[PDB]
């Protein structure tokens, strides 16, 4: 196929003011553009992001090298192979084999993904179907599902300057009648939350973090949960909103125990065992509508994850545990460590591998939650992705900052286009096919 | 040339509030535009139509504006069979159909959404880029990349610090290109974050609506010194200058000005307009301050006139002028200011925005194209500032993608123009001068 006419890459700025890769692919159908969300340039289990490391330029975060790899090498090689733009698997296989390394470190995981994404968009256009339909086709899925959105509205953990140890406190409008109404509920709860924060914590307490949520200066994770409850009740949706958490416990594990005040000066006297931590989670589940907990234990604390899951009935999500990595996921499945995969496309580095990972988790009875990264762009690919993959759940920010709202707005447009055939996952978010 | 379909919807803006988006289809494809937040009440600007259902999005829905497009305005425009390239006749048609002075029959947000989508379609019909079509509509032969003005330290009425003045901006006028202006701006921003974190704490770096920081400070001199520190740490003291938006109407009190207006009332601390002017002269003498927006109250005309005559910097109307032709004519006649802030949604059509810019430039004024606090993923104003050749745009800190979307589009425009691209640089006030 001579469908692919031109491939050009550039450096643009992400939502945090750091460089990332953008790729334009041209065919007879037009120009197809995709950008890559920030990832990791080091790490043992994820695909390697290539960063320039020039400390005098963008504080070492340039992506000139990755961009050059596309313009000079990867792009020309792909165009010369004359592959169909609709054959996502063959295209991704070619790029993976040309790179030839397990972690995409020859060209950069960011270089390969940028191309992979643009090809996918062009493939949908060649077939004359929406991107969300092409993705479903690629996943062998006859149907399409609008996800429940999970909004990270109260923020703690390593990147927030409060004492609050747990990372993400999310609201999920599972009781909404449609995706459009899930956005209304989400936004109204957020607006009421801001007013509660201004009153209780001060006129200086309402600026936002990287994902659009708030970081009031609190320590108690129960106090964060009570704020969500207060905002839900203030908006008048107690019957329709549930809560999801991301603990990110690897961030506070030390010498075999867990520190829920780890942003205060070192003091092992305050550390708690994994067993006491599990008891705290059970109290959350009893006292609040907590339906999902991500990274409850450290990434290597396998026996503790396995024990915990056997005694609860909620969703337990792997992020640092699994890292969108086949070998790690296989360990988790075999050890029954968790029951939901967080899906970050840039951690694995191709559209095909991301789809494969989703389908394998689903075949083992797990849920899948599609995820943003903290460095996002105006790109909306992951909205079409979650719909075509039929997962029933996405986290892509508070309803604030347009690198977040761009995805939520796109999900609204997708539901609009589907008309009276649209299905919203609602209370079946964990598995939209459940009876 | 023919318009085939027009369809409007409600989307969420960058602060989580509804706004209007319009799709216009022609033989060339789909052309999509969204409207930034504005004002539903006011004497001098076009009226944004909000639903006012207090139970739905806290009264901020735009169902009525959207339905005005789908049910009335859209079908009326289509029936008229106008060329999508004739921006002037299209906008005239919609303005006369509405028939009010402030666009309050259909809503300024309804009219503007259609106006923007028509302009994008018309560029394609003519075989030229959007920025070139705008330059054609404005009568400009050349294209100019603007200096970006990044709002990196925030105060005034919508931050909870004591800092009375509203916006502290950095402008990389000494950059070699737009691409390098972005690199300088971003590096300064990252160094500023570190400076603020070390001085004011780990909890001091969350961001406002436009992506900037609100450290808990009182002194406007301390805001300026923070910029100086960040600029020096980044290594660009010879290439970055400073702009300010005072928004002085926010702290005008019974004929005087209160630079600690968020602290408990005490009229003994209030200062005269003359004293406030002397403070600005100190900023200009001791820091590289080159531009001040709304230095005085929106009705304090004599004080603006007197101040401008004794300073050689840029003085920008925002609340003074409100992108309103009658207000702008008064400011021209009185020599109140010498630069227009251009908010397309305050006037409500592309044609009137272009006319306002041209009238300002014909009077020797500069023009700075501006975002709104509630923005979207739309990048129209990037193409707009390049076609209008104004040399200057303020559209956010280099943080939050409703801001970066515009900055990234300006880098793409520069890339498309190649080695012929002209960057305003040190001629930002008037790119045609010298
Ligand atoms: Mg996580
Ligand atoms: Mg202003």
């Amino acid at each position: 196929s001579m469908a692919m006419q031109k491939i050009f890459a550039r450096e643009i700025l992400d939502s945090r003011g750091n460089p990332t890769v953008e790729v334009d692919l041209h065919t007879a159908k037009g120009r197809f553009r995709a950008a890559v969300p920030s990832g990791a340039s080091t790490g043992i289990y994820e695909a390697l992001e290539l960063r320039d490391g020039d400390k005098g330029r963008y504080l070492g975060k340039g992506v000139l090298k990755a961009v050059e790899n596309i313009n000079s090498t990867l792009g020309p090689a792909l165009l010369q192979k004359k592959l169909s733009v609709a054959d996502q698997e063959k295209v991704d296989k070619f790029m993976i084999e040309l790179d030839g390394t397990e972690n995409k470190s020859k060209f950069g995981a960011n270089a390969i993904l940028g191309v992979s994404l643009a090809v996918c968009k062009a493939g949908a256009a060649e077939k004359g179907v929406p991107l969300y339909r092409h993705i479903a086709d690629l996943a062998g899925n006859p149907d399409l599902i609008l996800p429940v959105p999970a909004f990270n509205v109260i923020n703690g953990g390593s990147h927030a300057g409060n004492k609050l140890a747990m990372q993400e406190f999310m609201i999920l409008p599972v009781g909404a009648s449609s995706f459009k109404e899930a956005m209304r509920i989400g936004a109204e709860v957020y607006h009421h939350l801001k007013g509660v924060i201004k009153a209780k914590y001060g006129k200086d307490a309402t600026n936002v973090g990287d994902e659009g949520g708030f970081a009031p200066n609190i320590l108690e994770n129960n106090e964060a949960l009570e704020l969500l409850k207060t905002a839900i009740q203030a908006a008048g949706y107690p019957d329709k909103v549930v809560i999801g958490m991301d603990v990110a416990a690897s961030e506070f594990y030390r010498n075999g125990k867990y520190d829920l005040d780890f942003k205060s000066p070192d003091d092992p006297a305050r550390h708690i065992t994994g067993e006491k931590l599990g008891e705290l989670y059970k109290s959350f589940i009893k006292n609040y509508p907590v339906v999902s907990i991500e990274d409850p234990f450290d990434q290597d604390d396998w026996a503790t994850w396995t024990s915990f899951l056997s005694g609860v009935n909620i969703q337990i999500v792997g992020d640092d545990l699994t890292v969108t990595n086949p070998k790690r996921i296989a360990q988790a499945v075999e050890k029954k460590a968790c029951n939901c995969l967080l899906l970050k496309v840039n951690q694995i580095g191709s559209v095909t591998e991301s789809i494969q990972a989703c389908k394998l988790a689903q075949s083992n009875g797990w849920g899948v939650m599609v995820s943003h990264r903290s460095g996002e762009t105006e790109d909306t690919f992951i909205a079409d992705l979650v719909v075509g993959l039929c997962t029933g759940q996405i986290k892509t920010g508070a309803p604030c900052r347009s690198e977040r709202l761009a995805k939520y707005n796109q999900l609204m447009r997708i539901e609009e286009a589907l008309g009276d055939k649209a299905i919203f996952a609602g209370r079946k978010f964990r598995n939209p096919k459940a009876k």
